[PDB]
Order: structure tokens, then sequence, then C-alpha cells
């Protein structure tokens, strides 16, 4: 049932409404809170500023059709969302030049609800288009080992982007049954198939078919094609490698720490006079392997004698350790020296970074968790490190 | 001698100094030409103005430092050239939306001023310190098969760039001298070296090494490493199967096309003159193989009987084919039917584009002309016709 106009047409209605309706509820707000808005904006301004708007808005809308193709392909929510944070930014950089070459309130509040609101209304819009059943669109993978597989579990870890994954191709497929997908081996199905876009998910010993693929769909014209791997220049950022970002790291960290805090003293607060009743001390610290290797004392709710674990409360403590500079919120999972074993050549990885409350595997074996620790700490971002505490907190309600 | 922060300094200086010698230009020839700017211009305005356009000016060489990265990562000459394009036309909308919220031929001729000369002023104060011996920077190869050979050939094909290569090192390198240069097998020397940059060319079946290398400079801390090869995404652009590349290529070479044909008129009714005295047809139309296979007479200056070849403008009629359509200006060189199976299974990319007056190949046997032409092909852009067609200009001058 999939409809790709229909989902473009709705997405862009959504993006030029929402971001109206910013300006609309800034100039809604000062009305209620000020009663004047001829005191800041005269009449004769509306107009005149208010189709200054319609053209930026526009603009916006262009930049996300034209040249970023937000309306063509598809990315995870989160690159959706940091790409789209960077935008609107800008484009509030921009309006702030076009202000002070001719209010800093109203500008704030406008540009805080339209960050705010488009992309949650956009989440809204293709969920209930999704309901509509148009988001989803069929999708092909080809591939029949751990490859394919798993690339196929990574869709199925965010279901917002719409690849519905309708069947397998593979001419030499040991099974039938791909995660209890149906296989295909003779080439005359996939082409009758066709809406149908492509994933080439073959591993790197059969990279060479991908290859033959790569011509494959190129001959029949078939633009919905999409390649996931197992004089070209790739520079590899080393982010925890640099002094600023360790600076706004720790700035980030402090800030927030101290933050949720205030949100949650009265909970430890009662929680320290309810476990107090047996006359101990109700945070303990607990010897663990941090960055460097430097051992530190973890401040945990105790939880044996001399319902917290269910709702996972007694890693709250860690907090004045955050205070203290030993881990941050996003890092890998605190361990005994014992464990550090585990982690084998990759020790290094564990020893460069300081741990983290959470980390991308406690959202996401012993191995798995080391390999995502590991990916965590190569490839760390500050919006790497919000999306894993929204997570997090995603969690933790569920 | 090799100096990074001297030539930074000195280039910042020099784009800033002329990016503002830009609009005194543009004052002074309206100056001249109008004899009065407080016409256009109040005097109050001048300081605003020129304030403004400073600020501007630094935005623009901090936007070619710390975003764009021009000062500490070498790129060719034409892709720091449409850079820099980009930038100052996406700053000429800037400024033009700037002026439109608060003079057109002020700007246009100020801006035209700044396009042509930061990019050649800028190179010619590269072409000075090279002379001062602060811009060639030292580099070392790694690999000794025919991927570290091209690569060096390649690098010399820009010598603008600063690279200076040293020597090489292969631990297993067959023999001593690589195009002359010194070998190293025992890495000592290389780490004794240690300003030193490093190229990786290994080829595809000893990627492995360069792996173990992509280690080995990442634990002394050696921060200029290059390599060049034999879950990523990457869009391969059909740019010629595109209608309004297509659209817009016929576009330019119409324009272009016919320019050339006003400029060049009077030495092409000369040499008719001179031709005609023999009483034949100085144009004559050779079949040749055009676009989808299409067989086209080629115009082109008489040479046989019933200095122009040394000259190379017996090709100058073709503009009358391009005229019509069945010539470009930058395309495939045209060849006979029996060329045609050279090209082999490349044949369908020799067909997919118009022939052109001048190729890759051409400003760069047969083989290697067939494999230029089909990177032509494949990887079109305009960027690359002007190119192209600046660097066939510049062969015709030598």
């Amino acid at each position: 049932k999939y409809n790709p106009q229909l989902c473009k047409i709705f997405l862009a209605i959504s993006d030029l409404i929402f971001f109206n309706l910013a300006l609309w509820f800034s100039l809604g707000c000062v009305y209620f809170i000020f009663d004047q808005v001829q005191r800041f904006i005269p009449q004769d301004q509306l107009d005149t500023r208010v189709i200054t708007h319609f053209i930026l808005s526009v603009v916006c809308v262009g930049w996300f059709w034209i040249r970023l193709r937000h309306y063509t392909y598809r990315k995870p929510f989160w690159y959706e969302l940091k790409e789209i944070f960077r935008t609107i930014v800008i484009f509030a950089i921009f309006d702030l030049a076009l202000i002070a070459f001719t209010s800093r309130y109203v500008w704030v509040f406008c540009w805080t609800f339209a960050l705010i609101l488009v992309p949650f209304f956009r989440a809204l819009t293709k969920h209930l288009l999704n309901k509509l059943g148009i988001w989803k669109k069929k999708t092909i993978i080809l591939g029949s080992g751990q490859n394919a597989r798993g690339a196929y579990s990574a869709l199925q870890s965010e279901e917002m982007m719409g690849f519905d994954v309708i069947a397998f191709f593979d001419t030499d497929a040991s099974d039938a049954e791909i995660n209890m997908l149906p296989v295909i081996k003779d080439t005359e199905i996939i082409w009758d198939l066709n809406d149908v876009h492509y994933i080439l998910a073959y591993e790197y010993t059969e990279l060479e078919k991908t290859h033959f693929w790569l011509r494959e769909l190129s001959k029949h014209h078939c633009r919905s094609v999409t390649v996931v791997p197992s004089v070209m220049l790739l520079r590899i950022q080393n982010n925890l490698a640099k002094r600023s970002s360790r600076f706004l790291k720790r700035t980030f960290d402090i800030v927030c720490s101290i933050m949720i805090l205030i949100i949650a003293s009265p909970l430890m607060i009662y929680l320290w006079y309810k476990v107090t009743r047996d006359g101990g001390p109700a945070i303990y610290g607990h010897q663990r392997v941090g960055r460097h290797g430097k051992l530190f004392p973890c401040y945990k709710f105790r939880s044996m004698v001399m319902f917290i674990r269910k709702t996972s409360l007694d890693e709250l403590p860690q907090l004045f350790n955050v205070l203290k500079g030993d881990m941050s919120l996003v890092g890998p999972r605190p361990i005994v020296s014992d464990e550090l074993e585990r982690y084998c050549d990759d020790v290094d990885y564990y020893l460069m970074a300081k741990p983290g409350m959470t980390g991308l595997w406690q959202v996401s074996d012993y191995d798995t968790r080391v390999y995502f620790d590991s990916w965590y700490v190569k490839n760390w971002t500050l919006w790497n490190d919000i999306a894993i505490l929204f997570k997090t907190a995603k969690v933790v309600l569920r």
C-alpha cells in the first residue's frame, strides 16, 4: 500500500504548517504574559515580518527537499534529528542576522518552539501515516549469511523508517527460511516483483556478488538500491583524543548531573530514610576500574543486609561520583578488575574514556557488550551521548 | 625549510587583504566611470558598510579555516577552486540578502573582482612561498608496486600541492630505485626522520599491510597521514543520466560554441582564404561515431591535396557540429567505426555521452584513452567540463 508522493506531500505540509505555528505560539504566549505586542512589534510590521517568516519557512523545506533530500532517502531517527537541529539552528542564525540588521524574546520563543515541535510533529504524522499503511515500503535483502540477518535485525531495531523486509534473495542460500522469511534463488521472482526496494548485505568474501548485483539493478533502472557492508580518503576522527571534546563533555556532565540531582533529591532522600531503618550506611562504595585504569569507589544504594533493584535506582548515588569526575553519564558499564581480561586487546579502548552509568549496549553476551563499548569509545559524539541518555530514560520508563 | 605556520598566516593575510581590495577596486571603478558615489552610497553609510564587509571578510576566512580546513589539508587546485566558488556564491546570497533587507552594480563589480582575484592571488602567494621553500613538505610513500608509482606520478601531476616525495618505503621491495627514488626496508629510518608526511599506496592484495600501518602511524602520533586506494553508503551519481544535466550541458555548449565562433571568425575566414587558393572545399566532413552510436559528419579543416596541423586549428569547424548537437566541447575523442572494438565492454560508455572537442586524456596508449574517457563519462560534472576546457586552452597556449 506504500505511497511515496503522499508521504512527501504530507511531510511538507506538516513542516510548513507547524513551522508557522511555532511563531504563532510565540505570539500567543507573548500576548498572554505581556498583553501588548504593539508595545514590542507595531502593527505595520506584522505582515512584513510574517511574510519574511513565510519565506524562511519555504526556504527551510527547500533545504530539506532538494539539498538534504529528506523526502526521497530514509535515515534513522537520530541522524535525522541531528541534521534537522543543525539546519534549524543555522536558520536561527540567519534570522538573527536579518533582525539585528534592521525582539530577542519572541525570536527565542518561536525558535525553541520550532526545535521542539517540527521533529515531534514529523514523528506524529509519520506514525499516523504508518497507521494509514502507505509508510512501510517493501524491501528485499540479498544474502543468506550473518551479515544479511544482522542487517535485518538492525532494520527492526527502529521501525520508524518503514523498511518492511518482505523477502530475502540468495541464489545459493543453504536454508529456505532466514529469520522466518521466504528465500528466493531464481531471480525471475525478484524481477517480477517490479516500488520494491533492495538491500545488498552480502559478506566480504561474497562482495564480488554484490558487484554483479551492482550492475544488475542498474540494467533495469532500479533507483531504490542500498548496500550495507559487513582515490578515497576516510578520516577516522578519534573525538576522545581532543581536549576541547573532553572539556565539553566535562561541562555537559557537570550541568546534567547537577540538574538531575536537583530533580531526584527527594526520591533519593526518601530511599535513604527507608533503608537507614536497619542502622547502616545506605550508600556504599565498590571498587571499580575507571579512566586510565584508575580504581574508583562507585557509590550505590545498599542492596544487601549488613524494589530498588527492580527499579534500578541503586545506581543513583553515582551522580555524586560524577560530581568528582571519575565517570560520566554515558560510557562503558563499570566492571571489576577480574572482568578486565575479557576485553582482551580492547582493554585500551575500555581505559581511554571515563565509564558511564549508561552505554550503547544498555539501550541497544559479554563480547557484544565489549564491542558496543569499543564502538562507542571510537565513535563518541555529544549527539551520541544525548541519544544514549534519552534511550536510557526511555528504558527506565518502560 | 618547509613551514606550515608561515604558509597559513600568509594565505590568511592574502585572502583577507584581497577580499577587501575587491571592494576597494569596485569603489575605484565606480568613481572613475561615474564620478559620484555619494550619488549612490552617501558618506555616513561608508564606514558602516565597510565594517560589515570587514566582518564578512573574517567570516569568510573563518569558514575557510575552522570549517573547510584549507590551511591544514591539501586538495587539488580544481577541487579547491570549485569549493571556493561555492563558498563565495553562498556568501553572495548572504550579502545580497543583507542589502535587500536594508547597490546591485557595486556588489556585482566587487564580488566578480573577489571571485577573480582571491584564488589567483592565493595561487601567486603559494607559488611565492614555494620559491621561498616553505611550501614543499617532505613526504614518504609506502609501497613498491604499480599503485605507489601511479600515486607518485599523479602527485607530480600537480606540483602546486606542495608534496615533495623524498623517499619510498617497502619492506619487501624488489628494487632499490622506484622512479629513481630511494627505498627503505627497515622502518627505523622512517621513525628517525620524525613534519614528515606519509602516503599509503599499498595495493588491494596488500591492503592488510596498510591496516598494520594504520596502527603504526597512530602509535607514534603522526597526524600527517594519507591513504590512496588502488555501514557505509556510497551513492554513485550517473550525472549523464539526468535530463536536467543534459539540458544544462546543451545550454553551456551552445553559449560557449557561439562565443568561440564570435572570437575566432576572423582567423577561420583568413585560413579559408588561404586554403581556397587550390579551388576546393577547405572544410570537409568525416564520418565518425557519435552519441548513441549515431554516425555524424565531423567538420574539419582540409589538410590534404585534392602549419594548421601543428597549431591544431584543423579541429575548429567542429564548433559548427556543436551548433547542431552531434558534438560538445568536452567529451571522448571522436574515432572511426573500426576503432569502436578497442573500447570492448566500455563501448556502452563511449556511446552514452556526446563526443567533445577535448577530453580528459587530451590534457592529462589507446587503453589509457579509453579508461580516461570512461572515467569522464561516469564522473561527468559541469566543473569537470570547465576544468578540461581551461586545460585545453592551456595546452593550446603551450
